[PDB]
């Protein structure tokens, strides 16, 4: 009716990383086109394993109503079958014989076909329309790196003009199209829980909508604007997105300010600042401990970014221990606690750690997306006077990085 509840999952997760990173990376090393388009059916199709959108229901299913659960799988089941089939017959085509028109029609073929595969993954209610958001992001995504790719070997596949402009007509109408709906169900989605939401429950809301929409759809949206900007699956791309998680474990004033400020108008810690069109790195990181009954609890954390620039969040103590980064990322922070932060454990990706507090409970939260997604900020505080001083609530922002 009318109190929202969030409809994805409590946390951040992505199926499709290995695809973003490959991406954004570039495949300059593959000059021909065949090993191009095998190589991209590589990511979607990996061999011998569930191809991506099966691994994406495999996460999300649990929530989607069965009727609609049940046509989503029958579409992987025909339509998406068809196209791992029909692009590695198109990938070996070209593989074999280079500049031949028996190629070139199966290429230009399968990229007509291709043409509106996304919209069968927004053609359900608003509310599954939402949930299944990384299903569509990825089938776009399929979609322009198969395009760009073979528009970008043009030579080698002896592409027409009349080839040339359709193809390009094909991403450009496909990609104006992707980044309309998105920001579209965004939009509204991001309305519906910033107004309809009680005050308990407005901070998690908020960030759920960010973490969901910003990390399965607008990052996606900065890869393929690239791409088809350059028309080209070559290029190095930087993608300065950043999306979200919620606070664990007990939502305060200090976290609604944040939850509830425009993402465009976040600030550090919670947000990294952008130079050079680079997000600045996190330099390092102070903990403080305060004694609750004698346990170490985290009490504050100290972030200090490369430019220097300090942030202190929640209490000051004289009991400390840090970590210098030293240009390396943090690839997880876990948090045990129960309606507070007991201990905090920041895992850079050069192996070192830093543990803050002792476990009071049992109860535990990972944030942790993937092998390409990193915390690029944090917010802490601890407004909450019954738990005198210690920290209760955390949270954290991730970034795709190759």
């Amino acid at each position: 009716a009318n109190e929202y509840a969030v409809k994805t999952s409590a946390l951040e997760w992505d199926v499709t990383d290995i695809v973003k990173n490959a991406i954004i990376g570039g495949i300059s090393f593959i000059p021909s086109v065949g090993p191009a388009i095998s190589f991209l059916v590589g990511l979607f199709w990996p061999q011998s394993k569930e191809n991506i959108w099966e691994g994406i229901v495999k996460q999300i299913e649990r929530m989607i109503e069965e009727s609609a659960l049940k046509t989503i799988k029958g579409i992987l089941a025909g339509d998406i079958a068809y196209i791992q089939e029909r692009m590695a017959t198109v990938a070996d085509l070209l593989d074999k014989h280079p500049g031949s028109e028996e190629a070139r029609s199966a290429f230009n073929n399968l990229a007509e076909n291709i043409d509106g595969y996304h919209k069968k993954f927004n053609n359900f209610s608003d509310d599954v329309n939402y949930q299944i958001l990384p299903m569509f992001s990825t089938t776009v995504m399929m979609q322009i790196t198969y395009w760009v790719a073979g528009l970008e070997r043009k030579d080698e596949i002896g592409l027409s003009n009349i080839d040339i402009e359709k193809v390009r007509g094909l991403i450009k109408k496909t990609v104006e199209q992707a980044n309309s709906y998105i920001n579209n169900i965004y939009d509204r989605e991001l309305n519906d829980a910033l107004n309809n939401s009680t005050a308990d429950t407005v901070a998690n809301n908020v960030m759920s909508v960010h973490g969901h929409c910003r990390l399965h759809g607008i990052e996606y949206i900065s890869i393929w604007d690239r791409l088809s900007e350059a028309e080209s699956v070559n290029n190095r791309i930087y993608v300065d997105v950043l999306s979200y998680s919620t606070f664990f474990d007990r939502q305060t004033a200090k976290a609604r300010i944040q939850a509830l400020t425009p993402e465009k108008d976040m600030t550090p810690p919670l947000k990294p600042a952008l130079n050079g069109g680079k997000r600045r790195k996190i330099d390092s990181l102070t903990g403080h401990i305060v004694r609750i009954g004698g346990a170490a609890r985290v009490g504050g954390l100290t972030v200090v970014f490369d430019d220097g620039s300090r942030h202190q969040l929640g209490t000051i103590s004289s009991e400390t221990s840090s970590i210098s980064l030293n240009g390396s990322r943090i690839t997880s922070l876990e948090v045990w606690g129960n309606g507070a932060v007991d201990q905090a454990v920041f895992t850079l990706r050069d192996g070192r750690s830093l543990s803050l507090g002792s476990p009071g409970t049992s109860r535990y939260r990972k944030f942790h997306v993937g092998e390409s997604h990193y915390i690029a900020g944090i917010y802490l505080s601890s407004d909450y006077s019954p738990l005198a001083g210690q920290a209760a609530n955390i949270a954290v922002s991730y970034q795709l990085i190759n």
